[PDB]
């Protein structure tokens, strides 16, 4: 008997199916206690403690988590993220330059944290212009709805609770053609890759499988009913949002898993570290991070 506890998070991505039909439980044979965390900062510090085996990171915590040497490896990749994350304003707030003086919040080293910081350096603001406050998504959403904050950029389901009164200002797939992409991968500690191999693979497998109907055909897939309906229950965001935060990244064939993990996964850890650096909120960085990255489970 296998005891694993994953680490999940609120994107509504066509591999929530699979995690609503309980298919990598059924498939490795393991117990999985599948447990939410409301950011990616909080997921590292679980991985290094050893409380979670495998964790959904974005590519933001991931590179924090790897100049922290925390013993990690990437072995799939959620999705290539695009408008699926936003930052959303008061409607007043107009034009980038109108952001100096207001209260954004962000979660913690984040991709919307990283991203942000991305946006205002393309826009030419200096962080310190503007109030960046560090909050889980929740409490950016009460945050929000007391007007305590003036934007955030964020994702599901806290940019759609924000995009309902707010306005777009920039989003991640913007961001990403401006230099600075986002990615969301799913990491493993090293003890349980080692004792568990073949529970690691099936959580790929059980990954992987679900997106690829998506990826054959969005329309096709996204109009069977039950697809839309176990991504708004895992996000918790209304069935109507589900489609454009799918369409909001995009996703790997396994040929591409493939291809990702053997060069370009590395290359996002190096160039998203130096950048973290950078904008001072990581030490020190590594010129490689092979040991983070493996195709061996795909």
């Amino acid at each position: 008997m296998v005891n694993v506890t994953v680490a999940y998070q609120t994107s509504a991505e066509p591999a929530k199916v699979a995690q609503a039909d309980n298919t990598f439980a059924k498939e490795s044979g393991a117990t999985v206690d599948w447990r939410k965390f409301d950011s990616g900062a909080s997921i590292v510090r679980a991985l290094a403690s050893g409380d979670v085996q495998i964790g959904n990171l974005g590519s933001s915590p991931l590179a924090v988590a790897a100049s922290q040497q925390v013993p990690i490896e990437v072995f799939l990749l959620a999705s290539k993220l695009g408008n699926s994350e936003a930052l959303v304003v008061k409607k007043t707030i107009s034009k980038p330059e109108d952001l100096i003086g207001k209260r954004i919040a962000v979660p913690f080293i984040s991709t919307t944290h990283y991203s942000l910081l991305a946006a205002l350096k393309h826009w030419g603001i200096k962080p310190g212009q503007v109030e960046i406050v560090n909050l889980q998504p929740p409490a950016i959403i009460a945050a929000w709805q007391r007007g305590d904050i003036d934007g955030a950029y964020v994702w599901a389901p806290a940019v759609n609770a924000l995009e309902k009164d707010g306005k777009v200002l920039t989003d991640s797939e913007q961001v990403g053609q401006w230099g600075a992409p986002t990615l969301d991968v799913w990491v493993v500690r090293k003890d349980f890759a080692e004792k568990h191999p073949e529970v690691v693979k099936a959580f790929a497998k059980s990954a992987i499988d679900a997106q690829q109907p998506y990826i054959a055909n969005p329309d096709v897939w996204l109009k069977q009913p039950e697809n839309i309906s176990k991504l708004a229950r895992l996000s918790g965001v209304p069935e109507g949002d589900v489609p454009g935060l799918v369409k909001g990244n995009t996703y790997l064939t396994p040929q591409q898993q493939t291809a990702e993990l053997t060069g370009p996964v590395n290359k996002a850890i190096i160039d998203t570290a130096q950048f973290l650096k950078e904008q001072g909120k990581v030490p020190a960085v590594a010129n490689d991070y092979s040991q983070y990255v493996t195709s061996r489970f795909v």
